[PDB]
């Protein structure tokens, strides 16, 4: 049991659609409409509608009618009293309580609605300026997207914990769409191809530099007046700068953000390959002045990551990174299922021909090698000669082959196959998603205290406030 | 020739769906309706309701329809006697006949009907407790499902033959899928993990103990004092005690199933792989103590076996679940084809290839070999030198590369896609039966004496039946 | 030019769905209507309303509703002499004019009338005898299927040199359907297995016999009087005798048939097939009493040949028959269009190499071979050491590689899986086709003079004729 | 701001869809409509209205309705000139417009208007003769589509810069269809044969000349007058010869063409591929008289690209083309993205194991060879021995094969059937579309001063001139 409904029969009506009541309660003698008021959990009525919505279209319907409607009474009712602006227990608007839940259709209306009655025209979203046939000019006057100050929208969209069921689906809609991809063309995309640029040369130097690592054991290595060994060591104090940098970012990132230990490894992907590669190269620097010859054995680890970490930058590519996302994807959900199949073949006929042949392949490690060969097509199966029992032997060997080479590789093509059927279109949005979220780091960093970087200006766009007082919310304009 | 009409013309009537004739019959002083009265089969008039049903929609509603109608008429007619509880020749209630025959539209109206009149009342399946807006709390009367000591519903469904259309859909229904679910998340879970984790530790322990058998011949081999002695023999005891186990278990399991022999193979898959497995292993320890050396081939199978078997507990992970289905039915279904195609192939050529070069790749075995290896990846084209005909010779062999390594592995490939593109979806059904078969089973088992595990309890929540007595039903609540 | 104006408006008014006329022209008395003459092309006027027809919903209504007018009216006006037994120039009735045009809608209605008016209704072809409520036991007083002794029906469908554009979906329809099912069922099947297995063991025989040939050259070879030798040549004149068999059952195939010769390589696959395999036979014995070494190269022709084409009798199995057909398709039909593109790619990078490299690798045969292998997972990329322009060399092996082996085959893969998906529903329906044709040829041949399967019987089923006398026509009861 | 009012509202009731205003402009005393004369830009409204098209169902009623009525005003009210030869700035007619701009239902509509009226139905485009019931024979007069002497329809579809939405739909409607195809069905056909013969014999005599290369070093080479001389000298002129024709070719195709030098490799493709032959060849030739050796290493690559560039000549076989296209798609769209992601790999673990082993694969061209082997198949696992941090080393090598050979490679496969999937159907209007430029640079260039390939002639079919002047167009006739 438990609701809503008590002390607060408002929140019932709305998620009932009997405006009757609503309606009823405005300014009755007996008792007003305390729609301002929050209730015991911290929220509003605005909030508890926003919690009814399901995306679908005739709960679309419901619940967009019932809250421009009590929106206007709340409006008409106390003039002196905005109702949008409350926040919850934990600080969240309607509007950011509709985007961190996913209901997209309260989105589309909040960042839409409209107004054709005086004095209260500054609720609406949309102002049109240029009307012709086939294209209008219309205008935005949205302010707590950009920087809220306590949440911004896209804060909150972008570092949802992928539970919003329409985690990147909502991004496409207009008034964020458009932000996003002026934001890209003027600004961001020079940032970031410049810090591409930049990693490329760091990992050139890094690779550089440890290829040629000087060969005689015993580190550390004293150095030369000869110009290589000004090179090399140079070289190394770039890669371990490079190393400590991202480790530094990597932690700021998680203390930040501070995902929930099952989020970490399905998000945040790309800052934990980073880290890590942070942690191999700082692993390799310890044991490197720990008069250790293993250093190396570390370092090439980082170095293996490293390159491997390019494949993060194309995002920004979109014909290339809706390629790079499906090794993402893949490695996550479908590595696990296939290799505890595919392992537990292995070790079974690996246990049983290794078990069988005995009196050089005698070892279980071996074994478990030759059979693992069969899978990149270099088996040979006559790997053993003058062996007991050899009939069984080679029933195993054939059972083996026809088992995992015939049938389980191609099993692996199929269901790859017909997972990539079912993410044609997926893809895209994470993608449009991963942009996001590098556009707001971006942002959020901006290197130099630069933050010229709002919409198309403050200018007095609505002039309809219920006071006498000019309207100013840096307004951006879109030509429909 | 024949029909149903004869001294029943209830059947025809819905076979027509002419309902006049049913309250025609129902009270005439010419002759009443003697619905409660076995027919001559054994079965009663419900039970043909039952019949006539092909789970379509019309049908669905017509059926529907007379069946409540009949029903409500015995109970005004005779309130001294049930109907639902009259089994026929075999013992089937119409909810066990719908069930064993897999009437899906009958079964979802037999645990979901719901009455609004006095004194029949008793007849209504779904009830009601809060009434919310976005929820509502409903409660089941079910009974006859977990246990109803004649047929539980779960048993006629999970041990259907296969033959049944609707095998795994009607597990889908919510009174069932529920049950399952709690029984999943109550208690079985726990259990089936401990069998899990029982298993692995039994091949491991099996796995090690044969790896380190003593390398001399002649069986039995006398046991030293020291420790690797014990160790080895509490191995092997340890082993073959696992494998009586199985066998036990699996005989129990065809006495009291009793399959087709048709079904054994296509049904009952994991039964017969486990009691194999336990068959190579008895057969291992009489050649042990038979003083025969090959004790070793029979270990090793079923060392091989055990390993791969580990899949059956794949099962209890969805996610992989559906996939060790996947391999199942390719194994099955699929295989057998293929290999016949491809055993003609191989054998075509090879046999060619050895007649053709005759004066070392000389019998048929080798070159039987030599031309499978060409799947692989590891032919070479040139295994024989100085011998005649060598152009027939070239002409054959890659005649034979491009027939099946080119075109018919690809074949087989596409198939395969094919094939799992159509079974996307069935595969979860079938995890989903698979699941309540192993639920079943631990529930019949139960390891210790311990069988609390009821529904939500036997309180008189109806009480509205037309005697004075009172409703013991073991009721179940679902927050709908 | 040329119209159906001419001297026959009959056929105008059929194409123009016109009824008006053709009452008119029934029976007025400036002139009747001369429907029982024929044209001057040899054909009658129910072969053109034959010809209009094509198969759509509209069409098939008018050409129905009219024929069956035409008809009934034809009956009215002349009840002397029967319509649809009217031959044109070539012979085919307008029965046998639909079935080889393929014009599926009148199959369907000729073969299915009804009428339920005195006098006239011998032209019906569906009669009932039991009637329930769910089933209903008909009767088809079919003739001209089985033995027309001119055309029978299913000679025209199974025997149409696939330009018909519904050439195995017209088999689909009930009065065919079931008359194959139950040929098949009740003495086809047996005498098909039995060719089965007698050809299973005539290949093993063959098999045997080659591969003990004589290893010393020269023949013809003495005999010996030792048991080998009797052996050795009984099985050679088994395989002779095999080998004329199919000769000369072959060129009867083609004489009474006579395919067009583009038909006779996409239809009539399975007899050109085993034709050419006696051919090889029968050159092998030629050489083999011409004292030619040789004729072991055409022997293993044969062999080669006899095993693959035991595919053919998958017909038969329809869960591989199937399997076999999708092989037959992609070798006919998509193995040219790959393999010009593959031997270019080939041969151009062959030459361009053997060119390269000149001072063992220098034949073009050579390279073009070691340039095959690296489709079959065994090209080394350093088959040439201490060669010029060695920069260039690896180029063009990597471009060669990357082309062919990277890309060509797993868009072969790709294409085979999308073609596959595209005749996943018309191979059954090509299955069932050849299953007809196996009928078809199994009745004709009957190996012993035994007739005896013809249909349910000549009973008096309906005996209303117009005239005063009874209807013998092998009737064929359908309890539907 | 900025807008098209100003001096011709014309276009905006086009736009709008207000007859009103267009029939009051008309002939007003005030001031008529000058449709006649250009805007400053220097269009029409006939091609403003082209402008607004966008090929849907409503907007193409509404342009059709709109175009038609505005043509039949401008024959009423000005009958002494047309307007739709009246051209714009660049020289386009409301037809070239509509198909330049890809505006396939007003290109459609523009090329079948047709009228019912006298004294305007001169303006119509399609015209009827014979009028049976199932089919028609319809004529069209159209003009500009041979040679329009400034710009045929067929010059602007074909050498569209691929920028056009309906690039290949335009050339599907019927009179440009069947034109096309009777354009090849009866001399181009021939001509385009001729030329795959004579390119044939041309590589076959470069192959010839090049594999007999004299094998000394130091050209050129002294010729003797012992035949073999001649044949090879007389090959190598030959191979120039066709060399410096495709060279001389290709350039006049680009002056011509002029494409956009991004458009240069997304069309043109076949052109720069010869051209690039061709290039290579002169490259070859110049370094033969240079007294180099080098030569070789040119001529090979031409020799490699002329076989390949066979493949152009698929088109021309519509069951061949289908798959040349799919072939040149792939190696545009999705090897970039391939080979990106793999040599990121390859580089990466080339780079770890070469820097992990020092102390003969010590380079690091040896290692990405190595490395790159386990893509097709010839990987060892154990290409070192006795090298320090063997452990590390195998499962760097392991992780290398497990990510490309068994994931990378299969993922290539799945987006290459997707792929290929989403391209089923276009592929076959591209080939149509590869067949209209082969048969309109084939009429360009026509070989003999042989121009007899008109339309069906100028018949006086219309006689309809508001002259009493009679039409010739040089009409064609299909036979609907
Ligand atoms: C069906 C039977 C009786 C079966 C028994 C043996 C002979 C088997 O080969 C087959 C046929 C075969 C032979 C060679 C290659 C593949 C399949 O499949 C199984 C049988 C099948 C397998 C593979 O089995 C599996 O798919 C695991 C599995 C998947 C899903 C399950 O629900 C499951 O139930 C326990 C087991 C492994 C073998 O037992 C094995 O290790 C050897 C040596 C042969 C395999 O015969
Ligand atoms: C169509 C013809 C005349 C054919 C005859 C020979 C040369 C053939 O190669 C082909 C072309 C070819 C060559 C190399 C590889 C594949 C195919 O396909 C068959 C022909 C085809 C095959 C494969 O045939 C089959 O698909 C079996 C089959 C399937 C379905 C059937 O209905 C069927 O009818 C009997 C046979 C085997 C060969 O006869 C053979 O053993 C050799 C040495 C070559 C094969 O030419």
């Amino acid at each position: 049991p438990g609701f809503y409904f008590g002390e607060l029969p408002l929140s019932l009506a709305a998620c009932t659609n009997q405006l009757a009541i609503v309606k009823f309660l405005l300014q009755n003698s007996w008792q007003p409409a305390d729609i301002s008021a929050r209730d015991s959990v911290g929220n509003t009525v605005l909030h508890a509608l926003v919690e009814v919505a399901d995306n679908t279209v005739d709960n679309t319907k419901f619940v967009t009618s019932m809250y421009n409607e009590i929106l206007i009474l709340g409006a008409k009712l106390h003039p002196t009293l905005k109702l949008e602006e409350i926040t919850n227990r934990k600080g969240l608007t309607p509007l950011a309580l509709a985007a961190s839940s996913g209901k997209i259709g309260v989105l589309a209306y909040i960042l839409q609605r409209e107004i054709h009655e005086p004095e209260c025209r500054h609720l609406s979203r949309k102002f049109t300026e240029w009307a012709y046939g086939p294209v209008h000019s219309s205008l935005y006057d949205l302010s707590c997207i950009d920087t809220c100050e306590k949440n911004s929208v896209l804060e909150v969209i972008a570092y949802s914990s992928s539970e919003t069921p329409n985690r990147h689906d909502m991004l496409l809609v207009e008034p964020l769409n458009r932000l996003l991809q002026d934001k890209w063309d003027r600004f961001v995309k020079r940032i970031f191809y410049f810090n591409f640029f930049v990693y490329c040369l760091y990992m050139i130097i890094f690779t550089a530099a440890a290829y040629y690592r000087p060969v005689e054991g015993l580190p550390p290595y004293k150095l030369k007046n000869t110009v290589g060994d000004y090179f090399r060591v140079t070289g190394e104090i770039l890669s371990v700068s490079g190393g400590v940098y991202f480790f530094f970012r990597g932690i700021q990132y998680f203390l930040q953000r501070r995902p929930s230990l099952k989020s970490l490894f399905v998000d945040s992907y790309s800052e934990i390959l980073f880290f890590v590669q942070s942690l191999f190269m700082l692993v390799s620097v310890v044991l490197y002045f720990s008069q250790r010859k293993e250093y190396v054995a570390s370092m090439v680890f980082s170095l293996a990551m490293g390159w491997t970490n390019m494949l993060y930058y194309t995002r920004g590519f979109q014909q290339m990174g809706i390629y790079a996302v499906m090794i993402e994807k893949m490695i996550l959900r479908d590595l696990c299922r296939f290799m505890f199949v595919y392992l537990v073949f292995l070790f079974g006929f690996s246990t049983a021909v290794v078990t069988l042949i005995e009196d050089s392949y005698n070892s279980l490690y071996s074994t478990c090698l030759e059979l693992f060969k069969f899978t990149i097509g270099m088996g040979d199966l006559e790997f053993t000669e003058n062996y007991d029992f050899k009939a069984v032997f080679i029933i195993l060997l054939l059972a083996y082959v026809i088992l995992t080479y015939i049938l389980l590789l191609n099993m692996l093509i199929a269901l790859m196959g017909e997972t990539v059927n079912k993410i044609a279109q997926e893809s895209k949005n994470i993608w449009k998603l991963q942009r996001a979220i590098t556009i707001l780091d971006t942002e959020k960093s901006f290197l130099k205290c630069m933050r010229k970087a709002f919409r198309s200006g403050k200018l007095l766009q609505v002039g309809f406030t219920p006071d006498g007082k000019d309207d100013y919310r840096w307004c951006f304009r879109v030509d429909e």
